[PDB]
C-alpha cells in the first residue's frame, strides 16, 4: 500500500505539511524540538480561517528526503506526550523549500 514517503538526498526539496497544528508554539520554536537531524531550512505556520484554501495545518522544512523521514518519527508530535495537538508529518506532493 506505502512504504514510506521520502527517499534521500541531499538538501533538494523535500518539505512536509503537517497536519493538525495549533498556534500554540512558535515557528522559530518548533526548531528547538528539531536540532537533532538536519538544520530545518524552514519552518512555517498556515491557517484557514480567511482563506479557505488549506485546512489548519503548518509545514515544517525537511530539504534531504532522509531527513523529511526524521520528521516523520522525530516530528511526529512535537511535542512532549502532554497535549499541544501533534502535527500528521508526511512529504506533500508539491515539492518547495
Amino acid at each position: 500500500m506505502s512504504y514510506a514517503r521520502p527517499g534521500g538526498e541531499s538538501i533538494k526539496d523535500t518539505n512536509l505539511y503537517v497536519t493538525n497544528l495549533p498556534r500554540t508554539i512558535t515557528d522559530d520554536q518548533l526548531d528547538t524540538i528539531f536540532g537533532k537531524y538536519g538544520s530545518i531550512v524552514q519552518k512555517n505556520i498556515l491557517r484557514d480561517k480567511l482563506t479557505g484554501r488549506p485546512r489548519g495545518v503548518a509545514f515544517v522544512r525537511y530539504n534531504k528526503r532522509e531527513e523529511a523521514q526524521e520528521a516523520i518519527s522525530a516530528l511526529n508530535n512535537v511535542i512532549p506526550e502532554g497535549g499541544s495537538q501533534p502535527l500528521s508529518v508526511r512529504l506533500a506532493e508539491e515539492h518547495g523549500k
